[PDB]
């Protein structure tokens, strides 16, 4: 399958989100989108019975907020996990792509 177009908005909550596949064309679709049953699933994050939690305290699979926000992770990455990594030690990075405002997610 084909990535989609740049400008997608991830719209859940208060707090949206504009993901670029452009900025992450380098990772296999699945470390993203990862199989279910063992079948391709390219379904929205948050579809019902899925990441469909909204509650931040929540830390169970079907946390939408963990999913995204986790500073660690094993099976599949989060958002904040890779680019905890991707930013290393630099302010600069951090700023950009792991800070909770006045970055790139969360302008
Ligand atoms: C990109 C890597 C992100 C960084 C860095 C942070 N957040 Fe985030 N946040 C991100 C996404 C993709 C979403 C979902 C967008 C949508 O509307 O679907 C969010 C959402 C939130 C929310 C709303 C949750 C809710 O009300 O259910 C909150 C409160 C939030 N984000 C907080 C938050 C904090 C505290 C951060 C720093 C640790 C932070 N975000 C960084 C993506 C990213
Ligand atoms: C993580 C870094 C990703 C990689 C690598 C790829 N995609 Fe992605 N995609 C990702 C997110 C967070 C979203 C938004 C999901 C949401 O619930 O908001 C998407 C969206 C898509 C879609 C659209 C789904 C829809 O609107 O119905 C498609 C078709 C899609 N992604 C496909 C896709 C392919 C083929 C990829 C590899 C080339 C790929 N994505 C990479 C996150 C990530
Ligand atoms: C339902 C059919 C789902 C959809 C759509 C998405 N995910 Fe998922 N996820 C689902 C299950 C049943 C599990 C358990 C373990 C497994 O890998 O099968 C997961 C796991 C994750 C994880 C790891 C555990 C966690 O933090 O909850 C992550 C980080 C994750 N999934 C992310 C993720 C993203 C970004 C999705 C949309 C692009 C997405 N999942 C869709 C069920 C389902
Ligand atoms: C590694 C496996 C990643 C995962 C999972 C996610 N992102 Fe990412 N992202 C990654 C890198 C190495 C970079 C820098 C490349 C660049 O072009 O700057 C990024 C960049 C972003 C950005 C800033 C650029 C942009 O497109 O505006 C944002 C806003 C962003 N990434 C968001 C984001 C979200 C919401 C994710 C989870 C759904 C996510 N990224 C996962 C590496 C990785």
């Amino acid at each position: 399958a084909e990535a989609p177009a740049d400008g997608l908005k991830m719209e859940n909550t208060k707090m949206p989100v504009i993901f670029n596949h452009s900025s992450h064309s380098s990772y296999q679709c699945a470390d993203c989108h990862h199989p279910v049953d063992g079948k391709e699933n390219l379904a929205k994050c948050a579809t019902a019975g899925c990441h469909d939690v909204f509650d931040k305290k929540d830390k169970s699979v079907h946390s939408y907020y963990k999913i995204i926000h986790d500073r660690k992770a094993t099976t599949v990455a989060t958002c904040m996990s890779c680019h905890l990594e991707a930013a290393g030690s630099d302010k600069d990075l951090k700023k950009e792509l792991t800070g909770c405002k006045k970055s790139k997610c969360h302008p």
